C-alpha cells in the first residue's frame, strides 16, 4: 500500500512513521531543507506539549526521547506590575503538567523516527499542483525546476497554507469559512542571564496579560525563554502598525510591560528581524477527495493558538488517520471515516481556543471557580474543569466542550444572587452535578 505525504512537519512525520511501520510504502516531500543537516546558520521557537500530543508520541515510541529535552511547566505565572507573581498550579501534582519543547528538536526527532520506520523523505521539494484525474502531482525547488510524480494516496500535512488543500479546492467545493483574527504575533527572547537575574521561574508558563494584547513566555533547557507578543495588526489603540521600528517597540514595552522590558535585551533587533506572524480560524466542510486525498493538522483546521493545542490536535489527527487507513475496507472508506470522526472535535477545539483568549488576557469569576474547586474535590470523577479535560485527558474535544458548558452553566446559576459561598448550599449543586454529569 502506497502513500505520498506532503509536509514533513509534525503531523506529516508522525503519520509517516505510523504507516511505514505498518508496512506502507511512504514517500514524504518537504519544501524546506532537512533541518538535521547542520549549517552555519543560526530557530528558538518552542511550544507546549500536552497529554494528547504526548500520548500520540507514546504510541509511536518517541515520547521518552522528546520529553528528555522538555522543560516541565507546573502552572501559570501571571505577571501584573504591582502584584507578586504566584504560581497557579495546573493540577493536583506533577502528573498534570505541560512540557515546553523546542519545535526544531521535536521535528528532528520525528524525522529520525519516520526514517527508522522505513519512510523515504525528500526535502527541498514543494508541492505546486495536483492532477487528480491523471493521478499525478508537480513539485518544484526554490529555483523553479519542476518534477512530476505519480501518486495513489495523497496526505496533506502541509500546514495552514496547505498546497494540497488548494489543489483539492479546485476539484471539489471544500466549503471554506475563514474567520480572520485581528492579532498578529512577534517572537522575542530572554537570555539565560536575564531570566536568572530577574528570578524568572523556569518550570512554569508565564503570562503578561493586558486586555486586547498580551505576552507569554515558555522556558528552554538552558534557562532562556521564548517570548511571544500578541497584538492587533491595526488599530480600530496599540497595534503593530504603530510600532514602526524597534525603538517604537521599546517605548511600547517600557510603558505597557515595564516589568518585562528590562528582560528583553535584544528587543529592538528581534522586533525588526523577526517577521510578524498571522493568525486565523479556517473551517472546512470536507477534508478529503474520494480515496485520493485527505488533509490533517493545520492543513485541515487552522486555529488560533490561545489554547496551545494545534500541535497536540495535529498529532492526535495523525494517530486517527493511520488507524483508519490501516483497518478500513478501502482508502475511500478510511478517509470518510477519519473526516467524520475528527471534524466535530476540530470544530470544538477551534471554538475553545478562541474562547480561551478572554480567559488569559484579563469577582463573580472567583466565586464560581471556588465552587468549581469544591465540586471537583467532592466529585473528581464527574466535575473536571474544562482546561483539565482539554489538556490532561484524551476525551474527544467536542465531549470536553459539552461537559464544560454544563459545568459553566452549573456554577453560573449556583453563584447567581449569592454574595459568598456561606450562602450557597453545596449539597444541592453536587446533586445537580450527579444529575447532569456522568463519571
Ligand atoms: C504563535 C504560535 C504558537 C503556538 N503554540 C502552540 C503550543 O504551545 N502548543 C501546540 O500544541 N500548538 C501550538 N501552536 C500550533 C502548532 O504550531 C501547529 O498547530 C502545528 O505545528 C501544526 O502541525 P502540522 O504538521 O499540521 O503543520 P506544520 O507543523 O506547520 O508542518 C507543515 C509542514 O509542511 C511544509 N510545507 C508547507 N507547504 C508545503 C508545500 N507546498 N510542499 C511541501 N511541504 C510544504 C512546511 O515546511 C512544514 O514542514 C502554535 C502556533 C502558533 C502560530
Ligand atoms: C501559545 C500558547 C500555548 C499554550 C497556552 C496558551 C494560552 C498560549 Cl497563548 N496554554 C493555555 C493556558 N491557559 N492558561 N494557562 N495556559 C497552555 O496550557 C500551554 O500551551
Ligand atoms: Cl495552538
Amino acid at each position: 500500500r502506497q502513500v505520498t505525504i506532503i509536509g514533513a512537519g509534525l503531523a506529516g512525520t508522525l503519520v509517516a512513521r505510523l504507516l511505514a511501520r505498518n508496512g506502507w510504502q511512504v514517500n514524504l516531500f518537504e519544501r524546506r531543507p532537512d533541518p538535521r543537516i547542520e549549517t552555519g546558520a543560526r530557530r528558538s521557537i518552542n511550544l507546549a506539549l500536552a497529554e494528547r500530543g504526548a500520548h500520540a508520541l507514546r504510541l509511536a515510541g518517541l515520547e521518552r526521547e522528546v520529553l528528555a529535552e522538555a522543560v516541565m511547566m507546573r502552572g501559570r505565572m501571571v505577571h501584573v506590575p504591582g502584584t507578586p507573581p504566584n504560581l497557579q498550579p495546573y493540577g493536583r501534582d506533577d502528573s498534570e503538567v505541560i512540557w515546553s519543547i523546542n519545535r526544531d528538536r521535536l521535528n528532528r526527532i520525528l524525522l529520525d523516527g519516520a526514517e527508522a520506520a522505513g519512510a523515504s523523505i525528500h526535502f527541498n521539494l514543494g508541492l505546486d499542483s495536483v492532477d487528480f484525474a491523471r493521478q499525478r502531482l508537480t513539485l518544484s525547488n526554490v529555483s523553479g525546476e519542476r518534477l512530476e510524480k505519480r501518486f495513489h494516496l495523497l496526505i496533506g500535512a502541509d500546514g495552514c497554507n496547505s498546497a494540497v488543500r488548494q489543489a483539492m479546492a479546485s476539484v471539489v467545493d471544500l466549503g471554506e469559512h475563514l474567520e480572520t483574527q485581528p492579532h498578529g504575533y512577534k517572537e522575542l527572547q530572554i537570555t539565560p542571564e536575564a531570566s536568572a537575574q530577574f528570578n524568572l521561574e523556569p518550570n512554569a508558563l508565564h503570562i503578561w496579560p493586558h486586555g486586547d494584547y498580551m505576552c507569554i513566555a515558555l522556558p528552554n533547557l538552558d534557562r532562556s525563554f521564548t517570548v511571544t507578543l500578541f497584538l492587533h495588526h491595526q488599530s480600530p489603540s496599540p497595534s503593530f502598525a504603530q510600532l514602526v521600528d524597534g525603538h517604537a517597540a521599546r517605548r511600547f514595552f517600557q510603558r505597557q510591560f515595564p516589568d518585562l522590558s528590562p528582560m528583553l535585551d535584544s528587543l529592538e533587533q528581534d522586533f525588526e528581524h523577526h517577521p510578524t506572524g498571522k493568525l486565523a480560524t479556517l473551517r472546512l466542510t470536507t477534508w478529503h477527495v474520494g480515496g485520493q486525498a485527505v488533509l490533517l493538522g493545520d492543513a485541515a483546521h487552522p486555529m488560533v493558538p490561545f489554547h496551545g493545542q494545534g500541535m497536540n490536535c495535529a498529532l492526535e489527527d495523525a494517530v486517527a488517520l493511520a488507524e483508519h487507513l490501516q483497518s478500513a475496507a478501502d482508502n475511500a472508506s478510511a478517509l470518510a471515516a477519519f473526516t467524520a470522526q475528527r471534524q466535530p472535535d476540530a470544530l470544538a477545539i477551534q471554538a475553545m481556543a478562541l474562547e480561551n483568549y478572554v480567559e488569559m488576557s484579563s469577582p463573580t469569576y472567583l466565586l464560581e471557580r471556588e465552587l468549581g474547586q469544591i465540586m471537583a474535590q467532592r466529585q473528581p470523577t464527574r466535575f473536571i474543569p474544562r482546561y483539565s479535560m482539554v489538556t490532561f485527558s484524551r476525551l474527544p474535544y467536542a465531549q470536553a466542550m459539552a461537559r464544560g458548558q454544563i459545568q459553566e452553566q452549573l456554577l453560573k446559576f449556583a453563584v447567581a444572587n449569592h454574595s459568598d459561598l456561606t450562602s450557597i448550599n453545596l449539597d444541592a449543586v453536587e446533586h445537580e452535578v450527579t444529575r447532569c454529569l456522568p463519571p
